[PDB]
């Protein structure tokens, strides 16, 4: 299950989205990443246990 979890690692606003879905795959321990806006604010969000 893809668990959408906010930006741990990455800070505020994200772009580089090839970036944020290592940044969370490797540094954290998802299934990888993505950017969404939330808020107006570009979040890496992490998705675990896929």
């Amino acid at each position: 299950l893809c668990n959408e979890r906010p930006s741990q690692t990455w800070s505020g606003n994200c772009g580089n989205t090839a970036h944020c879905d290592k940044q969370c795959q490797d540094w954290e321990k998802a299934s990888h990443g993505a950017c969404h806006k939330r808020e107006n604010h570009w979040k890496c969000f992490c998705y675990f246990n896929c």
